[PDB]
């Protein structure tokens, strides 16, 4: 029979030589394959395609071992979905916006562009091969791959509403944070002291006030006596924080923060906007970029720097 040689890959770094027969689908010899994302199951060998990449499902067990290392991951739908994704986010445009690799706007892809934005002003390392090799190309201005690979590990189809801090979460648990502790004290005037512990993702994150500064001062949260405790920060120490809220007005001041997501929608529809503070305050909304001394808005994140911090409450 007629036939061309083609190379199957999980990863598209080890690959593996294939002589497929031209008179069946790739699917009736690979199973599901995809071609720079493109979903091939279907369709029988081409001449153009001899000697070219496609992507497979994990079959056997070098190439479920090969996955894993990569990703991270045993998902079995996982390059599915990244596939479907990549054939989508490799027709986006990726701008350069004040130095930082930003997303034109897309099937509500503004969540991830303010993610996006928010990795390149914190310091953060990731562990699965796969997103190292692809931030690296996302912050050379080509995150198709990135972008496509957020959505696969968030469990997002391009088009669906996300969440800014539901997508970082997801991100820091793919990163090294274990060098990131917290300590945090509730007080409550009837139950006492109670002393916390935090590390790792939990330790650069808090929902529930956007202000780095009453945090450390102090936040009402209920007790289950039905009192008002008062939860406030003992001991931080990490690169950065995140510090997370609903929605709400609040005003940004120029050198307090390094960088912030708004919001403007509800729980069903809405968009999201970057907030960056340099020079000046600059507002980023995928390719568009403004600029202001003053921003107030709906802020739903803000990220801080950090190294070490100790309280002086007593
Ligand atoms: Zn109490």
């Amino acid at each position: 029979v007629r036939t061309i040689k083609v190379f199957t890959t999980v990863d598209n770094i080890n690959l593996h030589t294939q002589v497929v027969d031209m008179s069946m689908t790739y699917g009736q010899q690979f199973g599901p394959t995809y071609l720079d994302g493109a979903d091939v199951t279907k369709i029988k060998p081409h001449n153009s395609h001899e000697g070219k990449t496609f992507y497979v499902l994990p079959n056997d067990d070098t190439l479920r071992v090969e996955a894993f290392e990569y990703y991270h991951t045993t998902d079995p739908s996982f390059l599915g979905r990244y596939m479907s994704a990549l054939n989508h986010t490799k027709k986006w445009k990726y701008p350069q916006v004040n130095g930082l690799t930003s997303i034109k706007w897309a099937d509500n892809n503004s969540y991830l562009a303010t993610a996006l934005l928010t990795l390149q002003q914190i310091e953060l390392k990731f562990n699965p091969p796969a997103l190292q090799d692809a931030y690296y190309r996302a912050r050379a201005g080509e995150a198709a791959n990135f972008c496509a690979l957020i959505l696969a590990y968030c469990n997002k189809t391009v088009g669906e509403l996300g969440d800014v801090r539901e997508t970082m979460s997801y991100l820091f648990q793919h990163a090294n944070l274990d060098s990131c502790k917290r300590v945090l004290n509730v007080v409550c005037k009837t139950c006492g002291q109670q002393q916390t512990t935090l590390k790792g993702v939990e330790a650069v994150m808090y929902m529930g006030t956007l202000s780095y500064e009453q945090f450390k001062k102090g936040v009402q949260i209920p007790c289950t006596c039905g009192k008002q405790a008062t939860k406030y920060l003992v001991q931080q120490e990490s690169p950065f924080v995140m510090m997370s809220a609903p929605p709400a007005q609040y005003e940004l001041k120029h050198g307090t923060f390094t960088c912030a997501s708004e919001y403007t929608g509800n729980y069903q529809c809405g968009h999201y906007k970057h907030i960056t503070s340099k020079e000046t305050l600059y507002c980023i909304d995928g390719a568009l970029l403004t600029k202001s001394s003053e921003y107030k808005g709906p802020i739903t994140d803000v990220f801080y720097k950090e190294n070490s911090y100790t309280t002086t409450i007593k």
